């Protein structure tokens, strides 16, 4: 139906995997405004927009350029400067928003 396309890659082999990828670019690209996408514990945390975003973002970066991207499948990753251009815009509206 196209439907099951979404949820059965980086979601249903890699929703861990995906994920990760994306609070390298919400955790760091955050620590910016200084904004609580940290936990109690001292582990990570997301909201609700940005979820959309750490999912989408991710399910479009690694199962396009994991495998098409030519800059190896696990590295000491380009996050910094890759994951869609477009979504990156997704990563700041919850809190703070800049600086």
């Amino acid at each position: 139906q196209r439907v099951k396309r979404l949820l059965s890659i980086t979601n249903d082999k890699h929703d861990e995997y995906l994920t990760e990828m994306v609070p390298l670019l919400v955790e760091f690209a955050k620590d910016e405004c200084h904004n609580p996408f940290i936990d109690k514990d001292g582990n990570e945390s997301i909201p609700s927009g940005v979820l959309i975003f750490v999912a989408k973002a991710a399910q479009f970066y690694m199962t396009n350029a994991g495998l098409t991207g030519r800059s190896m499948d696990t590295v000491s990753y380009n996050f910094a400067t890759e994951i869609p251009s477009t979504i990156l815009k997704k990563l700041n509206p919850y809190r703070k928003m800049a600086r």
